[PDB]
């Protein structure tokens, strides 16, 4: 078809190997320039965030109300000097937040919940609040479309208010009837570095396209690169067309 022609050819101009995934819930597709990454295991990075609010919210560790406070010691982003509720976090990809909510779980209650849900090769090493961003977590692009598709069916082992409350945090952009959630991530702290794109769109005819963008990233790419092009290649197989 020439819708697939297209969407190629949005990757046949990036300089950096790349792929796409996507699941309707019943058929992988993948797209891009290296295919063979939709396979491959990579960390998480800050996609992780979507299993840590839900394994926290599940375990009252948190609530979606609570306010995480800063505590006055400056962060990387002047941003994120200040308090942040999960979600104004979430959005804000707020890594301090999401690694004191780490802490309240615990590596014992981490790593039991990341094995009772098969989340990637559920792997947590020492540090409960560092194991996403340098491994030794590490997950499948095809893992993660699978995980955020079950997420937005409220089909994830998770109780049902548990999952509403995370989906909403991702909520991105509505066009007409269709919702975008999603959730970016850079994993700088590996090698290759990886960059992720990961959510889903809603029709408001019910049915769910989830997505996962995985490619190389270096120092000093364009952030807005991974969203960017996945709404492009999202607009080009007419699953959330440009307004
Ligand atoms: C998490 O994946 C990642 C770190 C922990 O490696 C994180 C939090 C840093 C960045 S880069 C920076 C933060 N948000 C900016 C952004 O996306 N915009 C558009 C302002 C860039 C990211 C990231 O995925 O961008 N996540």
């Amino acid at each position: 078809s020439i819708i697939d022609q297209n969407v190629q050819a949005l990757f046949n101009e990036i300089s950096a190997d790349a792929v796409f995934v996507t699941y309707d819930g019943q058929n992988i597709k993948k797209y891009g320039t290296h295919l063979d990454r939709a396979k491959t295991a990579y960390i998480p990075a800050s996609t992780f965030k979507i299993a840590n609010a839900l394994i926290g919210l599940e375990n009252h560790k948190a609530t979606s109300t609570e306010i995480f406070k800063w505590d006055g010691k400056p962060r990387f982003f002047k941003a994120w000097d200040k308090d942040f509720t999960l979600g104004e976090a979430m959005q804000a990809s707020t890594v301090p937040v999401y690694q004191e909510l780490a802490r309240r779980i615990g590596p014992s209650l981490m790593q039991s919940e990341l094995q009772r849900i098969g989340y990637g090769n559920m792997q947590i090493g020492t540090e409960v609040d560092q194991f996403w961003l340098k491994g030794p977590l590490t997950i499948t692009p095809i893992q993660e479309v699978k995980f955020v598709y079950d997420l937005a069916q409220g089909q994830l082992p998770f109780k049902p208010e548990v999952q509403q409350q995370v989906k909403e945090m991702l909520y991105v952009e509505r066009r007409g009837e269709n919702r975008l959630y999603a959730k970016s991530g850079w994993g700088m702290a590996v090698d290759p570095q990886v960059g992720w794109y990961v959510g889903f769109v809603e029709k408001a005819d019910g049915q769910v396209v989830a997505f996962a963008l995985n490619m190389q990233m270096k120092a000093g790419d364009d952030i807005a690169l991974r969203k960017q092009l996945s709404l492009d290649v999202l607009d080009k197989l007419g699953v959330f067309h440009y307004l």
